């Protein structure tokens, strides 16, 4: 991706992506608007299983598009299974998408409602051996999406907020061990699920999306720190990292299933 030039600006944003990534106009693109009245309860869906007890984080990186909290996925730890999934998916990283204002920022929307941000916990299907091979498969990844609204602070998110000062610009990373992703989960695991794609280039259609119905609350101060990050690298004109979200895409030939009635 040494020659990629996509971003979220007026000349390289989502509406431009299809030129270098034609799959952008594909049959199973993400995100999508979740029409709560049309999503059908599927009694066959099994309970979701999120086992993060042994998760081991290693580093946090500003990649110029968002910041990723990376995990050591060399061993069978931090796994997502159950729900609509067959097999076991291993946690590799999580990141967020957010807005310049509290009124926008999420990628998925609920009955057209936009949340202030959206957390993505990315997992890859162990049957494919590694992350790189998994993204080349239709059932290669499982991304758990969690909406963020502004209200009370999320204690579990503060460690992340405080380390952002050290990775302000593109390319910067910092040691980030012992971060517990369980602190970012809402109480309920009720969810909607549908087949989709990565929401940023290469936009590969390799994701089983599992979006939780219950948002988590974060404080205004916490999301304000997210907005102080930079898309640019050190020594370059400052472009605040805000509105790094892709808008809802056509649902086309797909059905969104609900795990609850
Ligand atoms: N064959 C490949 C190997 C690695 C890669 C990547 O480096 C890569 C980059 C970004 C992503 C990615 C992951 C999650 C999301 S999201 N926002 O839908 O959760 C977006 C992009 C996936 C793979 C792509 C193709
Ligand atoms: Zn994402």
């Amino acid at each position: 991706g040494m020659s990629h030039h996509w971003g979220y600006g007026k000349h390289n944003g989502p509406e431009h992506w299809h030129k270098d990534f034609p799959i952008a106009k594909g049959e199973r693109q993400s995100p999508v608007d979740i029409d709560t009245h049309t999503a059908k309860y599927d009694p066959s869906l099994k309970p979701l299983s999120v086992s993060y007890d042994q998760a081991t984080s290693l580093r946090i990186l500003n990649n110029g598009h968002a910041f990723n909290v990376e995990f050591d996925d060399s061993q069978d730890k931090a796994v997502l299974k159950g729900g609509p999934l067959d097999g076991t998916y291993r946690l590799i990283q999580f990141h967020f998408h957010w807005g310049s204002l509290d009124g926008q920022g999420s990628e998925h929307t609920v009955d057209k409602k936009k949340y202030a941000a959206e957390l993505h916990l990315v997992h890859w299907n162990t049957k494919y051996g590694d992350f790189g091979k998994a993204v080349q498969q239709p059932d290669g990844l499982a991304v758990l999406g969690i909406f963020l609204k502004v209200g009370s602070a999320k204690p579990g998110l503060q460690k992340v907020v405080d380390v952002l000062d050290s990775i302000k610009t593109k390319g910067k990373s910092a040691d980030f061990t012992n971060f517990d992703p369980r602190g970012l989960l809402p109480e309920s695991l009720d969810y909607w699920t549908y087949p989709g794609s990565l929401t940023t280039p290469p936009l590969l259609e390799c994701v089983t999306w599992i979006v939780l119905k219950e948002p988590i609350s974060v404080s205004s101060e916490q999301v304000l720190k997210f907005r102080k990050l930079n898309f640019n690298g050190e020594g370059e004109p400052e472009e605040l990292m805000v509105d790094n979200w892709r808008p809802a895409q056509p649902l086309k030939n797909r059905q969104i299933k609900a795990s609850f009635k």
